[PDB]
């Protein structure tokens, strides 16, 4: 019509900008200069808008997109209105089935590069040269809830990476913990049904805190290992940038000489590991159910590209049987103290999608998509997965041509004798649709395996045994890995695990199920079991108190790589601070605060009791990002209250509650000058407290001290003190 | 061999039980004796489980449902495992497309009956006989979010009723406000795309608080009336039992003589009208995203059957043009002060479904499904709806045989010459599949229209006009109905409206969009417009301050039926009270509390700082429903604190917070004996406060006071006091 504002302010800057500074936008508009081979290959299907006429799908220009055709301006709508019917038809058919699991997920484009050639252990082309760059598309997800459920639920997270290599798509489809719940794929519908909403009423969404889950767990101790991980703060990551990734299964690397090496895949977050606390996570599902999705997108728009290091645990074929646990058992992890992770390469996620539906929702990842240089093993969970991903994609994406949906296409050549199916895009000119043929001189042709550009040939593993439906006896140990995990956690991590079990079991309506789980905990660790029992009003029996603890794992009592926090890795870049304003802020404080944060790549949001602007002591006009209620402390990592007319907000219950919530969730707080008046709301003593930064002004060491706390993520020593505060 | 406990406590009693007393269960097992003709006819497809062997879908008993078939017990899974593949295949294909809108919804079975014969105004069979009962299935829903999004979002709500009548299915597909946002169906995809998650990043879920919605609103002032309703407390109902329903459009009733009467449909909740407050609603999306779903299912299990009264506004055909708005405009309401709602019948929802997916998810409602005695009008929104419901059901339910899906099936005869289509269940024996035919003597035959059991004939409305895509000039007024609604709300309801607009607009990133919406508000009411602007730090211009208020609606400056609360209608049956226990509770208090609650059908939840049991002063063992943190005050209507060992909980952070939250949210609080020591955390009054019930002991008088407060729902007089409290 001519509907935009004259200043051009409807349009975000096509340049990196902090979160909240500009409206977010399709990736190709936001970052037009950020390219890779896959992103370039999608140009053929990207559709613009500006300066084009509005048409039907058939290209007929529409004159009046405001009205149906009727007989009289108050008359009945006419069936001949093809423009109305095409328009409503498309709308009526917008939806496709969501993924059966991991329906909720958020995705981005990036690139991967190896640090050195891995030719000695694998002929995989994408790992053959440090100068070889592989486009990726990554989706992170929750597990149980639908595509419209909340982000910060307690759940395992999915971490799936599509590598568009020169010799084929390799999908690495992993999670954020190094084991899974179950051993054999045949049980996946039972486990998933147990954790998903219960079938009579479809409650609860996004939660394992209900009877059927804990019933199944109580009857299937193989689940306890991943359940320990889920109940720990691992189940509630601060963001996808701050969690680990794992392939879980042992796979094989195959080199040019035909040697097989056992491998488990790791992703290490270069930003470090960090999680929420449960009360914060749960509240955040209400205040911002899109928190992780938003955080991912805005990090990328800001330039805080999520980076991950790919690492391999490598085990020689001759060492297959050298551990207390079976390598093929996906409920067991391989302790880094026994087998180190060797760094392999770096993955950087640097561009958001243009259209979430077209790129994210239709993306299809499947762990059967491997490339020469890789192979499978007989892990019975993996073995069944290979069937499932292909099968489910045929309904979810509407037939067997899902690889022609643009996000899914290989960047490399694909030719074969497959034809037809729904939505077929490729128009084949081969005279032949079969081989062997003479009529096209047998093209396209098979290719023998070889060191590079060769055909896929399976590693010739020996198979010997009878056709059985039987769990290997080597898989029948359930408690030592849970115990190993438990003992590796810090005291505050352990408390969080106790609290997770305690909260979940309290939602289980049938008391005998709670009892049964507590009994299982008593096989893992008596201290764990006692603390959970106490929280449930349950008394362990003398028999339970006497259950002997499970054996160590190959002589390991603990392994600190299993803790989120035991070995600090605190990166502050990309984190965010709430600044609580008043109507006459000390402009000197604000210059110091904002500049110090910017120097470390830490973002800020200026909050007030209303939107608009406030004016500082010296006339500086300050734009307000959000209100105290609008952007609660849940959404930030720390809080700073500069000096000024504090009486303006000391009376504001919202401002006080802001600090009390941030205090309760162990976040750093800094109070400059008269802001120290807020000490009383949070019961801070005159002399002070570790984790509260206070000075006459925001000058000197004030910002370094606050940033030091932010590097340590949360203020764990504050835990005994929070029990009392009413928040 | 993993079995149930001794007590038979795995199983809920098949009798009415209060919420939390038993695990919930499928409706036919909870209430086996609750029947109606539809519930009975679903028996052909009900599938039991007890004492049956586990099988494949082909009926083959399975020996080992724990393992895949493999070559050796650590070997690869074999392709010949048909039991694994069937099981995984069915799992892989569980999902179907969710509804394009109203994807989130909760449904129940019930029955309808008219108070008297309406044969003088309509020949509809289901309204012909006060002793004739019609089975219903009802689905309530939100609009924007996916099937896994939260219940207590701010949204219009859907209220769809399927009447299984003797002369056909009639679907009355309404919402919880008497108007819609737009005038012509052609704009529906525009409006819906604007309110749905934005297409680049698919944020936000379940919220209109984002740029695209307020952009659309600001450019399409026809939306302002329903937006006013959405921003009021109507947008966050307490329960589906405590909101109104409306068909929105003018339809027709046709009697046996051929006379048309214009009609608008109403549902009146016999439990009264009640809504949440925003902070409570948003927090509840995090603590219990299934709150409404749960509340509906639990009410039904408890015998608090949702009841609604069907009501008609009736306008003679000769009065079509007699209002200062067009009857065919779905953005305009008909004020009850102009045309009263005539009572028509009662609907009672008295059984939950057996399987949520089978019966709720697959139900298909469509406002085109009418019956003889009803007809349409040229309302241009209704007219395009008629195209859309049939069409979307073809992809969502997999084909044209959706009426054969058990929940959708008529209970009355259906016979015609249609054949085939995916998943065809009916096996037709008619030698003929066309008419006219001689080979089957033309059966099934057309039936002339008439007074009863006749064929459908459209009312022969006169149509006169040219073929035009044009909005009727009579639709081009956008401000008077928003104003009428505004002036009819109480002062606290007006405040909440202002707060809704202010909260939403503050999340709009582009400031000019906020300014344009404030400009529209200035066309409705200057007080409204100024209060929002102030919250947004916007100053109205001189011209804005001089915008003439829109005219009254046919002389009305207010209509109190538009307010939720102006006219008392409170009903406490089915509400719930938190009782905060201590470790030595005064049984005399608890006896008097529970006796009084029980007499009015109010439920209780017993809460403590842990699970298990506490023993009262007289030896009564009290099982604990949930913890202070696990079932927050958000989920209850009022809180009572009995006396006993108060020292036990007086310094508990969660206990204090519980009262501070209930206080903030305007809920009645009752404190007995030493529990009065808690008056200090809610930091106000000592002679007492209207809204806080207090006495040395809990008695007849104490409970009467508390129950009177509960009848008035919330303590509006406390609003001035809550700004200060930090919760
Ligand atoms: C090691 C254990 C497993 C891991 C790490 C894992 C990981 C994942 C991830 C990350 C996704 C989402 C991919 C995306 O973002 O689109 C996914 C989806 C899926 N998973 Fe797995 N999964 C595991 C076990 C299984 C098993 C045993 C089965 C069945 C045999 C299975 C069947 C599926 C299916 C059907 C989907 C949806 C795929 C689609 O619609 O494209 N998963 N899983
Ligand atoms: C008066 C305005 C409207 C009202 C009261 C209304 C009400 C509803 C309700 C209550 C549902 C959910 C039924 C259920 O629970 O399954 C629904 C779904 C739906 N509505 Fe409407 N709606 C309106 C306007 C429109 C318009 C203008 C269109 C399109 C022209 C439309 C298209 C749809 C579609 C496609 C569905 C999904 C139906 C299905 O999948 O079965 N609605 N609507």
């Amino acid at each position: 019509d001519s509907l935009a504002p004259e200043d051009g302010s409807h349009r975000p800057a096509a340049e990196p900008t902090p979160p909240g500074a500009q409206p977010t936008a399709p990736g190709s508009l936001k970052a037009p200069d950020t390219r890779n081979e896959k992103l370039n290959s999608l140009e053929d299907v990207r559709k613009g808008s500006e300066n084009y006429a509005l048409t039907t799908n058939q290209g007929v220009r529409i004159a009046d997109d405001q009205n149906s055709l009727r007989a009289g301006s108050r008359g009945p709508t006419l069936l001949e209105d093809f423009i109305l019917r095409e328009k409503i038809t498309h709308f009526d058919h917008e939806r496709i089935p969501e993924r059966i699991v991991h329906a909720r997920g958020s995705a981005a484009h990036g690139y991967f590069q190896p640090y050195k050639s891995l030719s000695d252990i694998t002929k995989a082309d994408f790992l053959s040269d440090p100068n070889k760059i592989t486009p990726v598309f990554v989706r992170f997800s929750t597990v149980q809830g639908g595509a419209g459920s909340a982000d910060t639920v307690r759940n395992i997270r999915g971490f799936a990476t599509k590598f568009y290599t020169e010799e084929g798509i390799f999908d690495l489809v992993g999670n954020n913990t190094p084991i899974f719940f179950i051993q054999d794929a045949h049980k996946f519908p039972d486990f998933v049904h147990a954790v998903k909403p219960e079938p009579h009423w479809a409650i609860p969404q996004g939660q394992s805190a209900h009877d059927t889950f804990w019933d199944y767990v109580s009857l299937q101790p193989e689940t306890l290992h991943n359940v320990m991980w889920a109940m720990s703060d691992r189940g509630i990551p601060r963001s996808y940038r701050t969690m680990e990734g794992f392939g879980i299964h042992t796979f094989r690397l195959i080199n040019a000489e035909g040697k097989a090496t056992f491998v488990r895949f790791h992703w290490k977050p270069l930003a470090g590991k960090a999680s929420l606390v449960w009360d914060e996570a749960q509240k955040l599902t209400g205040r911002d159910p899109d928190f992780h999705r938003r955080e991912l997108w805005e990090a990328i728009e800001a330039g805080d590209f999520p980076e991950y290091e790919l690492g391999f645990q490598l085990i020689p074929e001759e060492d297959e049987f050298k551990f207390d646990f079976d390598l093929l058992d996906p409920t067991k992890l391989i302790p880094e103290e026994l087998v180190p992770v060797q760094r392999v390469g770096k993955m950087v996620l640097n561009r958001n999608p243009d259209n979430f539906f077209a790129e994210n929702e239709q993306a299809a990842f499947h762990p059967g998509h491997i490339v020469p240089g890789l192979d499978f093993t007989n892990d019975p969970l993996l073995q069944g997965r290979l069937f499932s991903y292909t099968d489910t994609q045929i309904s979810r994406l509407g037939g067997p041509n899902f690889h022609e949906i643009p996000i899914n296409r290989p960047t490399c050549p694909y030719h074969n004798f497959q034809r037809d199916g729904m939505h077929r895009m490729g128009i084949d000119t081969n005279p032949a649709n079969y081989e062997p043929n003479s009529i096209n001189d047998n093209w396209p042709r098979e290719t023998p395996p070889g060191p590079k550009r060769g055909g896929f040939e399976s590693y010739q593993e020996r198979v010997e045994g009878n056709k059985v439906r039987e769990r290997s006896p080597s898989f029948g140990e359930y408690y030592s890995h849970p115990r190993l995990f438990w003992l590796s956690q810090t005291p505050f991590e352990q408390r969080h695990i106790v609290d997770g079990f305690s909260f979940e079991l309290s939602k289980v309506v049938r008391p005998y199920i709670r009892e049964r789980v507590v009994d299982q905990l008593a096989h893992i660790d008596l201290t764990l079991a006692q603390a959970v029992a106490k929280n449930l009003g349950i008394e362990l029996t003398d028999d339970q108190l006497n259950i002997t603890p499970p054996p160590d794992v190959n002589g390991l009592k603990k392994d600190p790589s299993l803790s989120l926090y035991a070995i600090p890795d605190g990166d502050v870049k990309g984190r965010v601070v709430a600044i609580l304003l008043n109507d006459e802020v000390r402009s000197a404080d604000l210059l110091a605060i904002l500049k110090a944060l910017k120097a470390k790549g830490v973002h800020a949001k200026l909050l007030y009791s209303r939107m608009g602007e406030v004016t500082a002591d010296d006339g500086t006009v300050l734009p307000i990002a959000a209100t105290f209620a609008g952007a609660p402390s849940l959404t930030v990592d720390a809080v700073i209250v500069p000096c000024g007319n504090i009486a303006d907000i000391a009376d504001n219950g919202d401002a006080n509650y802001y600090l009390m919530e941030a205090y309760k969730h162990l976040k750093p707080i800094a109070l400059a000058g008269d802001a120290r008046k807020f000490k009383a709301t949070i019961k801070i003593a005159d002399q002070g407290e570790e984790g509260i930064v206070e000075a006459d002004s925001a000058d000197g060491s004030f910002m370094d001290e606050l940033l030091t706390l932010m590097a340590a993520h949360r203020v764990w020593s504050r835990i005994p003190k929070i029990d009392k505060i009413p928040a």
